[PDB]
């Protein structure tokens, strides 16, 4: 009767999840949408209220859900892809420069693993140090004192706090590569909930469904998660994708790089698939062809062990 939306109370996360309510309200005006907001303390709680039907789905930023969600779980809609690059913000003495132009021993500011491993690999210059909050917090230490030059945040995130203007450098893959599933909102619910996941089905994006199952598929068969030196790079043109992939020791002397690519056109229509077809790295998508989606599964695993077969291994385990 009443779809319950279940959020963090924290504030990026009730954006992603207000502009999710409100394409679900645009497909079905003749529905109710009511939003919940849940302490994840006192004063996985998601997934919690989930399995007790107190929530029916949950919005997540992509790269923040691991390569398999627990069973009973699966991500129902993978979002159209907002802006997937990473971004510079530079400190109020320094806005009009660029990372090259900042001064040498400037230190920028970033909790990634990813960005650190591949921003000292190209620019030796800098220094780049451990800084912790949400994104007000790291812009208010960033404005207030003098320890930061500049900080590395994703756009998309930037973009929905509509601060697009402290945007100051957008990273191009050959400065930073991208987290895999950055930039693309995952909506969670219940595995066997048939009538949300037909639901919530409305919201996939081919494309960015099939991109964002190269690079999870890609991921898991390196074994990582959100936290590790390992970067992609998708693409797709000409019914053609081109999935490039990348992992770095974490002072980022140690690094392997390739690109693969496979024929995968971009399924314009909508169909009945099977309701007992397995999700695929976590994902279901039974109105979407499969064909492609296993396609593109199979592209991420072939490069990945491209990848293995270089010593990816060996560089991630030391990670
Ligand atoms: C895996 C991982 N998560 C985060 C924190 C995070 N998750 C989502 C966002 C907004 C961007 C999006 O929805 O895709 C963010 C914040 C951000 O990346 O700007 C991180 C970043 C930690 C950090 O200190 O920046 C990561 C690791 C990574 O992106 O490589």
């Amino acid at each position: 009767r009443v779809i319950r939306v279940g959020t963090r109370k924290s504030q990026l996360a009730r954006i992603q999840t207000d502009s999710v309510v409100a394409t679900l309200k645009a497909s079905y005006p003749g529905l109710q949408f009511e939003i919940i907001a849940m302490s994840t303390t006192g004063d996985k709680e998601l997934e919690h209220a989930l399995e007790k039907n107190e929530v029916d789905l949950v919005v997540h930023s992509l790269k923040d859900l691991p390569t398999v969600l627990p069973p009973g779980f699966t991500i129902g809609a993978i979002c159209k892809r907002e802006n997937p690059h990473d971004a510079v913000v530079f400190h109020p003495k320094f806005v009009g420069k660029t990372l090259e132009t900042l001064p040498e021993k400037s230190v920028v500011g970033t909790s990634s693993l990813r960005r650190a491993a591949q921003l000292q690999r190209k620019f030796p210059h800098l220094e780049f140090r451990s800084i912790r909050g949400n994104l007000n917090t790291r812009l208010r230490k960033l404005d207030e004192q003098q320890e930061f030059s500049a900080i590395i945040l994703a756009t998309a995130g930037l973009q929905r706090m509509g601060w697009h203007n402290r945007v100051g450098q957008i990273l191009h893959p050959e400065e930073c590569m991208y987290a895999v599933g950055q930039g693309a909102l995952g909506v969670e619910v219940r595995a066997k909930d048939q009538d949300i996941l037909d639901l919530v089905g409305v919201l996939h994006d081919p494309e960015t469904l099939l991109r964002c199952i190269a690079e999870r598929a890609f991921l898991r068969h390196l074994e990582g998660g959100c936290s590790v030196p390992v970067a992609v790079h998708t693409a797709m043109k000409d019914g053609q994708l081109y999935l490039t992939g990348g992992v770095w020791s974490l002072d980022g002397s140690d690094s392997i790089q390739e690109t693969m690519q496979a024929t995968i056109h971009v399924p314009a229509q909508h169909e009945d698939g099977p309701e007992d077809d397995p999700q695929l790295v976590g994902i279901t998508a039974r109105n979407i062809p499969r064909g492609p989606q296993l396609a593109a599964q199979n592209l991420g695993i072939s490069l990945a062990n491209l990848l293995l077969s270089k010593g990816a291994k060996n560089i991630l385990d030391v990670a």
